[PDB]
């Protein structure tokens, strides 16, 4: 079964972690994938690997805060694969700090990448998806789009914001056969989080396994990291023709974090 | 093709009609062994037998979900027949629309007993089976009416709100036991229940059936369409599958954008 | 100085805890209060102490699960004070158990008192409030109306349901000068909770302080019990003429619990 | 009774609409109020009116996007009234358009004023409020912080974001006697909205009453505009010492909008 057979998916931040797994899993589902990241070296390598494995893949690097570059990356996608069926707004980063020590510029950058970048993508894929009366837009958000976490003023503001953007975008294209959803993971086993576990274990002087099980997963009822494979499986369902009635939703995959 | 529920036993309450019946047929196509449980023991036997004629593993285990003794025995019959319960779908329900002042208390209590207490009884009697095997999928068929209000639906919206409360408690109690508990929340599905309500509104208002649907039911639906039972079954398959082990405690919404505005 | 002057407040479960405080504080704001509880002797002495302080108080005991007694308690209020302006559906109780050890009858009872009780109160005051084009209904819920907690299947199901009833009721009287809101406290310093701290302290062989600071309040960002007066102050605001634009809301007072 | 006696309130955008009402109502409840807006003559005019009526008021204009100006306005307040007890992040604007014809720079501007402006305000009052272990921060949001509305990508993104910032901020100061809440009105009777009724009546060739009652209020159960007075009354309660237990909340007054 090829759930995304020949569907054209553009995935921002797809050179690492969740975005890279989505791209691999989408290709295996039969999607034509576009690897898009800051790092144009890792983009070209990723797309070349996929091509060598017999997949349709394109390197179209861009900074999602660079509207002109994001625009041309979509136009390159149209020229290569004819259309865009699926946009995954996945590009992001993290800066943890008390509000008092939280540089305004860093706050503005978290918002620009993870909110304005999503808005820029939606703005330039909407005409393609409305012309063909089909589309799937997934904004990679977080449970931090639904609840608060101390030290994450910029991240939680950006992810809250992309849930509002998701709902506005959904309402504007609900008649055009296009869905816009925010996939909200909890803690995922990624380089980023393995970094934070690394950080916690030195800064608290506990083991890597104690940093994970006693602090990172203390408020996770399943007491486990989500796999990138699980996130990509939900993304595949929402991006499929079978999820046409799901739109305007903060779709939560969090091992019960927000249930308590 | 693939069998997303291969090797799993699915007990589905209210599975002799509408959404329950589509879930049972689609779960079977995904390689689940399905138990058709409903009030109408006649339609259950016929449903299960028709599935069996199409090469599927189906059991007729009729019960009234408000009858804890009959529910417990329907679960026991499933264990005896298939060995275990992997997936419980709490889907049995009904509707009674009236202003609160003309809403009989007993009808309010019955709506709550069937759609809330019924889901509680099901959960209490599958939990030990699922916990001993460290695997389970519990889906409560709630509604967007579990998350928002609608005038005249005091009993329904009260039961469906409550079943989302019960989903969260259950999810927290079995989070470490490889069991998920979710509330699948449809908006308007093209079913007998809903086609009945369109006829009602069209009589009482003396508009045409298309007028009642398009001007009243679908006014609030951004997608301006009824969902298909197939769409609900497809979400139910994903949540009931091994692929969704990290989804729990959730009101999972498929509503054509209804709660987005 | 008198935010409820000339208003008639019917308060279920007002013989103890939050309901008792709401009755006393509502009287101070110039409301005529009906003390209604299971224990008729405590309703009489409460109403009498209030009367000795120059307040207008009526004893109207009932079991809120007894629609005939509830209906007769409302009728007696109409007979004595001319109308019901404010209904406080406050009557409740708690039973904590794993779902496996949770008796179905106890589950049903929790739902009958805290959901059905509320439906019965609302059904019998709505015609009175709709006739005068003025009402304030407050369903005393809990953050357990909004999130899950292990061992509270019955209570969390009842409280979730009363938020559902609250939004339905609100929509049905929105044009009639009536509001219907669910006040949702976190942990409040009441006999009920002081009981639960004493319980936890024996069960875990810890101080009363440790049971409170380290178990009860570990999920409360403010790390404190709410006072019954704080709950009463929010109840007075929502029950006052100044809150006519608040309806259909789960109004949360929880020292930040639901923010995490 | 003066509910904010001896409190200093800093209100951004207080030269007009909800902010102006909050300043005049906070003054009547005994707050020293700071009038801060873009319009510097209107702030001096407003503050002078309150002074003539026996009220403590200070003009301290600033663009909330100008962190250096906002920091100096908070400093001027410290110099004049000793401290800041209450911050009302109120400054906002609106721009309605489909995503495709929604200028990226306008989207950025809505977020910069209504999310980043609040971040800057919170960042510079938190050390003052933490030092004295007392504070009240109210971010004026909107039901558009909780649901989607077609054509308001920028506004709904910004309001969604400010609720995220509210929950983060609440968690960072929950132990410090500081509450952070987002007050979320539906349609309020303001120059802003009357403007919008004027536009709908003209661009749809219908009466002002047609355009309000049949279009703007179509999704409002109470079928009425809220008053600036109603918003101010909830703002006063939230900002009072009586609301110490309310924090990290999206506090909704929407005549039932979000109940359906
Ligand atoms: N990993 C988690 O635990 C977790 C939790 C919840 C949700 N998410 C969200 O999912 C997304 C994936 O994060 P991840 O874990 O894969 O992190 P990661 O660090 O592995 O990958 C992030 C990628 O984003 C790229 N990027 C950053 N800014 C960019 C920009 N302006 N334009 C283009 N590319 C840019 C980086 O180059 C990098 O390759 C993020 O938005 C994150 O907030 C992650
Ligand atoms: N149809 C929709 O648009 C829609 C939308 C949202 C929610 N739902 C929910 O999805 C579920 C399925 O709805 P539906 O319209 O297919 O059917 P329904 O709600 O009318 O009930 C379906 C089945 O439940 C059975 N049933 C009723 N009471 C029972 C009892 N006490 N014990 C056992 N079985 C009993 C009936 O015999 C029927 O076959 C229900 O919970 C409903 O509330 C439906
Ligand atoms: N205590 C808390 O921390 C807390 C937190 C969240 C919500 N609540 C809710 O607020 C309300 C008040 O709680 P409390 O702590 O003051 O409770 P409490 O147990 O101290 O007092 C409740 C009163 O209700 C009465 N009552 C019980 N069943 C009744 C019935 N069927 N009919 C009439 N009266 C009945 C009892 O006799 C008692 O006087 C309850 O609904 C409770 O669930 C309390
Ligand atoms: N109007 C409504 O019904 C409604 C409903 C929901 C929310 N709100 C919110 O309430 C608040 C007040 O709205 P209003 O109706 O009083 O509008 P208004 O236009 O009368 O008030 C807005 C004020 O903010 C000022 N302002 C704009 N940008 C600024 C900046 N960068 N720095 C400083 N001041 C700036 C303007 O000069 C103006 O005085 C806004 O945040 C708005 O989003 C309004
Ligand atoms: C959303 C949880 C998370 O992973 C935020 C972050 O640390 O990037
Ligand atoms: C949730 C839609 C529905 O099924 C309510 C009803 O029965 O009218
Ligand atoms: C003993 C529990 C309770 O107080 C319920 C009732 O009054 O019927
Ligand atoms: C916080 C809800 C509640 O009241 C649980 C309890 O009974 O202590
Ligand atoms: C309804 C919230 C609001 O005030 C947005 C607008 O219409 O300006």
């Amino acid at each position: 079964t090829k759930l995304l057979d020949g569907k054209v998916a553009f995935i921002t931040g797809s050179a690492s972690g969740i975005g890279l797994e989505i791209a691999k899993k989408f290709a295996q589902e039969g999607a034509k994938v576009v690897i898009s990241d800051m790092n144009a070296e890792k983009c070209q390598e990723t797309a070349n690997s996929l091509k060598e494995q017999g997949f349709d893949a394109l390197s179209a690097p861009c900074d999602v805060t660079d509207e002109d570059a994001y625009k041309q990356a979509i136009e390159l996608t149209q020229k290569t694969f004819g259309t865009v069926d699926i946009l995954i707004n996945n590009a992001g980063f993290q800066h943890v700090a008390p509000i008092e020590e939280f540089p305004t510029a860093v706050f503005q950058k978290l918002v620009q990448v993870m909110l304005t970048g999503a808005f820029i993508g939606i703005k330039h894929v909407l005409p393609i998806m409305k012309a063909q009366k089909y589309g799937r837009i997934i904004n990679m958000a977080s449970i931090n789009g639904l609840i608060g976490f101390a030290g994450k003023a910029g991240y939680n503001s950006a992810k809250h914001g992309v849930i509002g953007l998701t709902k506005v975008a959904a309402l504007e294209c609900a008649r055009d056969g296009i869905t816009v959803n925010a996939l909200c993971p909890g803690y995922v086993d990624t380089p980023l989080v393995r970094g934070q576990i690394a950080d916690l274990a030195k800064t608290r002087n506990v083991s890597l396994d104690s940093a994970l099980e006693d602090v990172i997963l203390a408020m996770v009822p399943q007491k486990r990291l989500l796999s990138v494979e699980e996130i990509a499986d939900y993304a595949i369902f929402l991006a499929s023709s079978k999820a046409g009635g799901v739109t305007g939703q903060a779709v939560v995959m969090d091992g019960g974090y927000t249930a308590q």
